[PDB]
Formats: structure tokens, C-alpha cells, sequence
């Protein structure tokens, strides 16, 4: 038996369905301020970093050995200025070893040495 199936077209309307745009794409008459906060979609340090540079199309320098989750009081962060979120990360970071600071649009990632204070 052979039930040879014959090229046949479609029905519906994503063929008529164009896309264009005869208006502005996006009119924001306001100096558009992401917040960065973190978020139940994230997940971890890396993912949050990931999307959040990602949203202002910014590059991300994940200088880790692994990637680890949220502290906790990093929900509590919620402010529009990458600089001044990875600025407060970094002193409730430092207990955990990690450094975040923004330099050329991009988030960098460095461990610091909070393993022992009184080391020779």
C-alpha cells in the first residue's frame, strides 16, 4: 500500500498577516530607565547578571569558577543605575567573594579574597 501525500497548501491567514510599521516602532518621549532588580526568572548570580546586561544589549565578564544563587538581600536591590546595582551588590557580595562593577558598558565579575583576613 503507498499513500503518497501531494504537496497541498495550507488555510488560515499567516500568509495575508504582513508585518511592517507605518508608525514610529516605539515612541518614548522619556529617557528610558531600566530597573535592576533581581527577578524569580533568574535563578542565579550568572542568569541574573545574563539578563540584565542583556536588557540594555550590555556584555557581561563572568570571571567565577561556578555559578551560585542568590544571597538573599539581592531582591531588595531595585534601582535603574547598573552602576550603582552592581555598586551595592558588591558589599554584600564581598562576604560571599565576588566583586561585580560595570566598566565600558560591561558588567565584570572578579573574586576577592574573604577567605581569610588575618593570612600571612
Amino acid at each position: 500500500g503507498s499513500h503518497m501525500t501531494k504537496p497541498a497548501p495550507d488555510f488560515g491567514g499567516r500568509w495575508k498577516h504582513v508585518n511592517h510599521f507605518d508608525e514610529a516602532p516605539t515612541e518614548i518621549p522619556l529617557y528610558t530607565s531600566y530597573t535592576y532588580q533581581a527577578t524569580p526568572m533568574d535563578g542565579t548570580l550568572k542568569t541574573m547578571l545574563e539578563r540584565w546586561a542583556a536588557d540594555s544589549n550590555m556584555q557581561l565578564s563572568y570571571n567565577l569558577p561556578s555559578d551560585y544563587t542568590l544571597i538573599g538581600p539581592v531582591s531588595a536591590i531595585s534601582t535603574t543605575s547598573v552602576q550603582q546595582a552592581a555598586t551595592e551588590l558588591s558589599a554584600v557580595y564581598a562576604a560571599q567573594g565576588v566583586s561585580v562593577s560595570v566598566s565600558a558598558n560591561k558588567l565584570l565579575v572578579q573574586p576577592v579574597p574573604v577567605s581569610s583576613g588575618a593570612k600571612l
